[PDB]
């Protein structure tokens, strides 16, 4: 069994997502997406061997038939997926792309001389990598995995296939204290203005705690605003709101599209709802009542409520969040709010394996 990612960070934290190109993995139709993992020869788990993008049902070539069933079996791209490690360590960001350079090279050779068989649970040449499959039912084959022999390819990674996901303190959303916040608070959905905004229209309100108040107004504001613009942009029914009767052609197939996911840029992970555990009963009270009226005054009743109700009722931005990750003491943790960078920036750049 592959494990779980760990939850817990004493800080912001960081994983990272790799599609490979030049292979494909073919596995039974409804296999479970995890097949294998790589770990330090020490025992720490580094990244997830993973099906990704459905390339079609999977074809044995005639001249590699092994009397075995391939019945129904699908073909997928891998992709590499990372146990998070903390931002600011190191030698875990680095293990962890050294690891996935390793494992293309493993792969490079697999498809040369054991093209169309699954890959086996080996220790790297240097003894620092190990190989652990979870799933023995699959097979590697070079490019689509239609001919029983290989082009020659050399296993390679691109920004194109690449994503990063921190993870933060949703405590520090808007405060713009870490350099990690303030990549994430120049998301272009996220609007600082709401956090003054939201102090000017609680002044005679006894807040326990007015600026915590005011991030998570701002933070949730933000994105139900960014929700209802999506939702009219792409024409995605949302609960009981639909785009067509406000004129709207529907243009994507909801809101874990991947088209939707990129208009995002920096996507939101964890399930919005979560963020009021952060606030006392009372605060999360007057943060709630005052998100209503921002998107009255940009929305139709119609979509605002639908909005409105879809994340009170633990609603998701873009399918299965990633909302039991925590931050800070271990003993007394605090929510960890995570986002997908769905193109690599410049900043985070450092943290994803290069072929070249
Ligand atoms: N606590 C955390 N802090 C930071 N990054 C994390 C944390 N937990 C998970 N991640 C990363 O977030 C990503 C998780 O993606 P994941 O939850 O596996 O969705 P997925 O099902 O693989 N995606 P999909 O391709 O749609 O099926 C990976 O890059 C992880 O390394
Ligand atoms: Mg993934
Ligand atoms: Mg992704």
């Amino acid at each position: 069994a592959t494990p779980d990612f760990p939850t817990h960070f004493p800080k912001s934290s960081i994983g990272i997502e790799n599609e490979l190109a030049g292979l494909v993995v073919a596995m039974p139709a409804n296999s479970a997406q995890k097949f294998g993992y790589v770990k330090s020869a020490q025992g720490d788990a580094l990244f997830m061997l993973t099906k990704d993008m459905n390339q079609g049902s999977y074809q044995r070539p005639p001249s590699l038939q092994d009397g075995k069933n391939y019945q129904n079996w699908q073909t997928h791209t891998v992709e590499l997926v990372s146990y998070p490690c903390e931002m600011d360590d190191k030698a875990a960001v680095e293990t962890r792309k050294q690891a996935m350079l390793w494992l293309a090279t493993h792969f490079t050779t697999h498809i040369d001389q054991s093209n169309h068989q699954p890959l086996a649970p080996i220790q790297s040449e240097d003894g620092r990598f190990v190989i652990e499959i979870t799933n023995a039912k699959h097979v590697i084959a070079a490019g689509n995995g239609i001919s029983a022999e290989s082009q020659g390819q050399t296993i390679t990674m691109t920004p194109s296939g690449q994503q990063a996901t921190v993870g933060v303190a949703a405590k520090g959303f808007g405060t713009s204290a870490t350099p990690e916040l303030r990549l994430l608070e120049s998301a272009p959905w996220y609007q600082k203005s709401l956090k003054s905004q939201f102090a000017s229209l609680t002044s005679a309100e006894n807040l326990d705690d007015k600026e915590l108040a005011a991030n998570v107004f701002a933070y949730l504001t933000s994105i139900y605003l960014k929700t209802a613009e999506l939702a009219k942009k792409f024409g995605i029914y949302i609960n009981e709101w639909d785009p067509m009767s406000e004129q709207i052609t529907p243009n994507a197939n909801g809101l874990t599209d991947p088209k939707v996911k990129n208009a995002w840029e920096i996507l939101p992970r964890t399930k919005p709802s979560k963020i009021v555990e952060i606030l006392s009963k009372s605060d999360a009270k007057a943060v709630m009542k005052h998100i209503k009226p921002q998107l009255q005054s940009r929305y139709s009743e119609s979509l605002s409520k639908n909005v409105f109700q879809y994340f009170q009722d633990g609603g998701e931005v873009a399918g299965h969040g990633i909302n039991n990750a925590t931050v800070g003491d271990k003993h007394s943790p605090e929510l960890a709010i995570l986002f997908e960078f769905r193109t690599v920036p410049n900043e985070l750049q450092s943290y994803l394996p290069k072929t070249e």
